[PDB]
């Protein structure tokens, strides 16, 4: 019989109504930048804005149910479920988001050549509708029997004073820990969460891969070209051309048709002479080949090489939104493992509960401002609708 409780929820509810605001603010900006700028109306952006729109409802509607349900008041068993759960169907949401987000990303860089045939905007819109269905079912599979009304707390229930069949409105008590820990947590959350690992990891080693392969084909070209200048005999410039020329065409498949039809065209003129014993004329007009090379072929592979850095550059400005969503939610994962896994422990206390609550909540926040820091696209956007509206 201590500290009044009202002084700790006057921090606590300050606290949350400060996240809700910036939760709102931050994710109405996103969607509309993505509204009015073309250049953020694709596919990939589109689970960005579900993504916003989960973040939206988090201060909008979870924050106000995460702090009546503080108060423990007195109301239907199946009343506070909806209320208890409703954050988790966001939750789950947000999941399914970044899990798309990822896919699409690996899509993107392993067949960029089918991807604008097999990944549009109508077929993300039903991904999306899909997902948001299945995130209700799963966020509110308590109300469908999984829960602990069946076994009310005699106690609680009488000292609050409700009614017949009321129920304060604990979490922990309505919510079976068993649900949250094996369903929402490892399969729920968990799971996807190590698939979007391992899209990533072949994100990057996709990405590593096709860089080397250029490399390799860039370098065989080059090599090939100085074995040619010292060799003395007719084979031995038709070997190091015929090399030149396997690498010539693989590198082609990775305006410009132009300049791959001089170089191979090109190869194959010294080819012929090399055939007909002419070694000097092979060699000089082999020699040609490096004015394609610095006109064309040296052109082609740095902006390949440019656009590989710019979607490893992407696709690590999206892990970091993975990374800290794990890094919000987790804690409060990890403290539930504890009270379900460890009767022998005492149980984590209030102060902490609600500081990995709160942590859980900022997470929509932190997503707007990874965005305009990682992607020049997203800022651009937010700077003209700041300095025009409403000025
Ligand atoms: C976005 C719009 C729909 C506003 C959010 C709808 C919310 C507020 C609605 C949907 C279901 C409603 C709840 C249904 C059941 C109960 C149990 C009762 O003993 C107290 C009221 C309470 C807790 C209701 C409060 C209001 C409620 C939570
Ligand atoms: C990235 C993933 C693996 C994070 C999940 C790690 C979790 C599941 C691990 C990390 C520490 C572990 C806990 C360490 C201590 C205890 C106390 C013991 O009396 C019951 C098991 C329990 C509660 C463990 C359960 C599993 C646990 C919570
Ligand atoms: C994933 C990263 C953030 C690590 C998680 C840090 C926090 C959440 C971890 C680290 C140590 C953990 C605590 C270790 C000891 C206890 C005492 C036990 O009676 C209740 C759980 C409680 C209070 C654990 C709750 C979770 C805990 C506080
Ligand atoms: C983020 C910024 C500050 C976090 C500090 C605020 C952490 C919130 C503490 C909540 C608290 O003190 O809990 C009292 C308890 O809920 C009684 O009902
Ligand atoms: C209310 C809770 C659910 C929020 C309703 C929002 C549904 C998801 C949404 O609004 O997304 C638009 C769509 O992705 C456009 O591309
Ligand atoms: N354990 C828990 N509790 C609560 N609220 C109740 C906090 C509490 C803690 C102790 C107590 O005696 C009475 C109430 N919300 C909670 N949300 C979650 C959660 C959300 C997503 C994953 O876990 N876990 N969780």
């Amino acid at each position: 019989d201590g500290a009044p409780p009202i002084m700790g929820s006057s921090v606590y509810i300050t606290v949350e109504l400060a996240i809700a605001v910036l939760a709102i603010l931050g994710n109405v900006l996103v969607c509309w930048a993505v509204w009015l700028n073309s250049n953020l109306q694709n596919v990939t952006n589109y689970f960005v804005v579900s993504l916003a729109a989960a973040d939206i409802a988090v201060g909008v509607l979870a924050i106000p149910f995460a702090i009546t349900i503080s108060t423990g008041f007195c109301a239907a068993c199946h009343g506070c479920l909806f209320i208890a759960c409703f954050v988790l169907v966001l939750t789950q949401s947000s999941i399914f988001s970044l899990l798309a987000i990822a896919i699409d990303r690996y899509i993107a860089i392993r067949i960029p050549l089918r991807y604008n045939g097999l990944v549009t905007g109508t077929r993300a819109k039903g991904i999306i509708a899909i997902c948001w269905v299945l995130s209700f079912a799963i966020g509110l599979t308590p109300m469908l029997g999984w829960n602990n009304c069946g076994q009310p707390k005699e106690g609680k229930n009488h000292s609050q004073g409700c009614g017949e069949g009321q129920v304060a409105c604990l979490f922990e008590d309505v919510v079976p820990m068993n649900y949250m820990v094996y369903f929402n947590f490892f399969a729920c959350v968990l799971v996807p969460l190590l698939l979007m690992l391992g899209v990533y990891l072949r994100i990057f080693l996709a990405a590593r891969r096709q860089l080397a392969d250029l490399e390799d084909n860039w370098e065989t070209l080059n090599d090939n070209l100085k074995v040619i200048e010292k060799a003395d005999n007719a084979a031995q410039v038709k070997d190091a051309l015929t090399k030149m020329r396997a690498a010539a065409l693989d590198a082609q498949k990775a305006d410009f048709r132009h300049g791959f039809d001089i170089l191979v065209g090109q190869i194959d003129d010294a080819l012929k002479l090399a055939n007909e014993g002419k070694v000097k004329e092979a060699q000089a007009a082999a020699e040609q080949l490096k004015t394609t090379r610095n006109a064309y072929i040296q052109k082609y592979l740095e902006r390949a090489r440019s656009t590989l850095q710019k979607e490893v550059h992407a696709a690590k400005s999206l892990a970091i939104i993975v990374g800290l969503f794990a890094l919000c939610w987790l804690p409060l994962h990890i403290i539930n493992c504890f009270t379900f896994f460890c009767p022998d422990c005492s149980h984590a206390p209030l102060w902490l509960m609600y500081l990995a609550i709160v942590l859980s909540h900022t997470n929509s926040v932190v997503n707007p401002f990874i965005y305009a820091y990682r992607i020049r696209e997203f800022r651009q956007t937010f700077r003209k609708i700041i300095r025009s509206h409403v000025l």
